[PDB]
């Protein structure tokens, strides 16, 4: 019996032994599934709440970059986000369009698109030159139209420029400085009747 | 022999309270684990399969907003989302070319952008208004072209109007007033010439 | 105080069963909270550091598509990620204006639009056919301009044909012709004069 309370003893003494053994791995499994929750809680990203029906990304004030998104389908009501590869391709369509808007009208402007051009401020103004076609008209719905600002043109045999008002206005005195003459004319006659009438000899 | 009872049980009872505060402790410590891990499954954003080329964000038929999203790079082949900042500007350039390319084709029809315009309905047509040279020519490559629609034009000292066919032709019916003139006069001299080799008096 | 011993024995045998229980109990407690959280970890969406600067997606170089994506704000500053239903209409949008744009200088260099206008290769070049006035004005900064590559228009009391330099020419040439018999009809009146004063029957 002596023996049964000794074994006792030894008994009850690995058991402490087994308690403080136990507290420390218990402490330590513990703090390590902590420490691991811990860090995923503080690395997964989040949906703001139980609706899930936002995600406020958590970079803060300039925000948060997210990379490797896999071209979205581009089509009517896609719901897949889209990358800056794919706003790029459109970049470059617009930036197309802005260009040849303003190449149209920086080429209006300056006159050298349409049936009328110029080359140049000083520069010959031409109508319809590359094609063909034996007319112009100038008349509308209002009737005929007066062409002004017309500097005479030449005078001559092979002359293709037209004529104007002033030139026209010109031929009209020659006229009238001729009908005078012939008047004259007229009038010397008459007198050459009398003389051969009147005289004696 | 008698004490060692007594002494086994006092070991006892502090064995028995250890035993207790242990499996206090293990119940609040995993307890609380199992919370945050809870709460972090529920809200967490995930991968749809062990791929992870999907993430079909959870929030119903309607859909989930991701914001606080940073510039992704707008480049060839990028791979960061883009976001709404993004796509305004693009937007507004859009919007740009297409109140550009609207206003372009009116303003032809209405005929006030280019070399010739004309202002309203009644308006004057205007050609080259803005720019210099001297030479306005309307051959084409069939050459000369005929203008026509050309009302009279005024003819007197500074008139810059050009003439029309039904002004040179007046013109030309004086000239033939004109010949008939000296054909008259002609013969009268003639009459006069045999009047004067015939008289006697 | 041999049931005393067994007693005890008795109570130490159920305290080693309850060390076993709680090394029992805490293993399986703690395996739980690893797979769970090892499940959250391979397939939570995560940050990148601790910043949360970025997001990289795990789906490996070809990428990860995010799908069921909510319309976000298009305004500007807007941070709110974009999907394809949206870069579709932008996409739309200037498909309209690629088209309109050529469609637009085609038109142009082919003469209908505007003022100015030809149907055909070999056709009359019109001038504000469809609008009103009686002014065609061609004068620029230079001053007035000598109009060319008129053809010769024709000759009639109805005619509203421009006449050029090369028609005025022959009124100018008939014009001498007139003076020259004008010219030598005035000599023949002086021969006749002087005649009439030395003639002696
Ligand atoms: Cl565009
Ligand atoms: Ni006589």
């Amino acid at each position: 019996i002596e023996d049964k309370i000794e074994e006792i003893l030894s008994k009850i003494y690995h058991i402490e032994n087994e308690i403080a053994r136990i507290k420390k791995l218990i402490d330590s499994a513990i703090n390590n599934v902590n420490n691991n929750v811990n860090e995923l809680a503080n690395n997964a990203v989040k949906y703001d709440d139980a609706s899930k029906d936002k995600i406020t990304l958590g970079g803060g004030a300039t925000g948060t970059t997210i990379t490797n998104v896999k071209d979205g389908t581009v089509a009517q009501g896609s719901k897949d986000a889209v990358n800056g590869g794919q706003l790029w391709n459109v970049q470059q369509q617009v930036d197309q369009n802005t260009t040849d808007i303003s190449n149209i009208k920086n080429d209006i402007n300056n006159g050298t698109v349409g049936l009328v051009q110029q080359a140049g401020k000083d520069a010959p103004v031409t109508v319809a030159k590359d094609t063909g076609g034996t007319t112009v008209n100038v008349a509308g719905t209002d009737g005929n139209r007066v062409v002004t600002g017309v500097k005479e043109g030449a005078v001559n045999a092979t002359s293709k420029d037209a004529v104007n008002g002033s030139q026209m206005k010109q031929i009209e005195d020659k006229i009238e400085e001729i009908l005078s003459k012939i008047y004259h004319i007229e009038n010397e006659i008459a007198r050459i009747k009398k003389l051969i009438k009147l005289h004696h000899h």
